[PDB]
């Protein structure tokens, strides 16, 4: 995508040399914005393949509260693999924050739903925030969350959400991350009976590892062809009854897949 | 300011008239970031006077992690005053969760220090945040935080920080948002012993209140001034130790002050 390549080429020019706790460098920029008008098409990268059935399975997890990954085993889905114990439990990471976050009084806090209650109830609302931020529960966590923070606002019957990710690998992660917050907004809306209107992504250390300057090289070199379109088949009753089959992905022609490979 | 001025300038141009919770309306756009370099100058609103006594005070208030206004009162500070009970109370508000976050097993997180110890002794982390945000406080706060959530950053000596500020009166609220931010990274980098970078301000619904149509025309009419430079007459042994007296500002020249009255 056009906003997309636009940040590569920017990180590349503009990047600083820094390290990270890999060890491998990265070239990073520090603060970006970008906007995706969820009426112009479905924000799947397009100028390499991108498995969708991944990014599906992980958003239903983490609606699910699951911190276990023996739901996305199931499936065959190892993205959280290299992050799981020998019990297959990553601590309280998103879906608990999301679904589960612990009061010092012994509640749990459901943030999907309560976004639901406003959105429906009180949409001018400035405050429609899910946080996974949770800082006493930092130290349980396999790792910080990427994704951190995210607002939902409605103007004029249209959904707009902004998410701000405090951590951003621009060639693994972020092709993930915004059809996994594109997704989320579709069934946001479609449960509110509301357009979908802008995805909103806003990037804190943005950054390419080191050793991925001919992947990107080579992607930078592709041109975007027309964006796809979402479909889904079903409404459910519920934010928490969307199964896998519920979701088409129409329109979609990506130039050839690119590895990218990583240090350990 | 320039950035400052194109802000107001595309609210009133691109906004959409969108109700708040008082009943005013406003004009609102969703998702804006702008660019401070803070070695150009302390992001002080030259268009319009303001008073940085207020700034100050209130900044030092928030790292002594009090949330009673009896401290602003001894200094004839009345700007939480609206909000505050008849004890002076404001529940547990920014201050509170900066520096001391309670967890669910009875621990209280002071997010000042740990950010201090991240920048001495881990500063390219890609997770030194402050959040504001704890979900399970929200209902006991006189007001949601406005200014909810923020990311330092460390690249080449220079401190950089943004915030992800999720509602924004872009007219009372954010000329003092800026400068109390800034005012904080110049304190964490003399402390850290790093020059000053960029503060990055990202905003969620960022509107104008109805009622300030006059005021904004007259400001956009106004021509920006120099920046000001701001002087720290001594280097405290801790970042809690700062002093009304210790900061200066010089070069301050700013066009008539302008009074925007508010609805209840
Ligand atoms: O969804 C995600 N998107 C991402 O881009 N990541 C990336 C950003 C970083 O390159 C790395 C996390 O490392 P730290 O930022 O050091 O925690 O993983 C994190 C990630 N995740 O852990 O889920
Ligand atoms: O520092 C601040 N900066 C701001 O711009 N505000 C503004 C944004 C809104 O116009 C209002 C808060 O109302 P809600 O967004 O409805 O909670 O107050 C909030 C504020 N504060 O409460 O400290």
């Amino acid at each position: 995508m056009k906003q997309y390549l636009e940040l590569m080429q920017k990180v590349l020019d503009e990047g600083t040399q820094k390290n990270d706790r890999t060890g491998t460098g990265t070239l990073s920029i520090f603060g970006h914005q970008m906007r995706f008008n969820l009426q112009d098409g479905f924000p799947l990268v397009t100028t390499k393949r991108c498995h969708l059935r991944s990014i599906i399975h992980e958003l239903l997890w983490f609606l699910q509260g699951d911190t276990n990954i023996a739901y996305l085993h199931e499936n065959n889905v190892t993205i959280w693999d290299e992050w799981a114990d020998e019990n297959g439990d990553l601590g309280p990471v998103y879906g608990k924050q999301w679904r589960a976050w612990p009061t010092p009084d012994g509640r749990h806090i459901d943030q999907i739903t309560t976004v639901l209650n406003q959105l429906k109830n009180d949409p001018d609302s400035r405050r429609i925030i899910v946080s996974a931020w949770n800082v006493g529960e930092l130290d349980k966590m396999a790792l910080a969350p990427c994704h951190a923070f995210f607002q939902f606002y409605v103007a004029d019957g249209k959904l707009s959400c902004q998410l701000y990710q405090r951590s951003c690998d621009v060639f693994l992660g972020l092709p993930f991350n915004i059809a996994s917050y594109a997704l989320l907004v579709h069934m946001m809306a479609q449960q509110c009976d509301l357009e979908v209107g802008d995805f909103v992504w806003t990037g804190g250390d943005t950054h390419l590892m080191s050793n991925h300057m001919d992947q990107t090289h080579l992607q930078l070199s592709r041109e975007p062809r027309p964006l796809p379109k979402l479909i889904i088949k079903r409404k459910p009753e519920s934010i928490f009854d969307y199964r896998f089959e519920d979701f088409e992905i129409e329109g979609y022609d990506p130039h050839p897949g690119i590895k990218a490979p990583v240090a350990i």
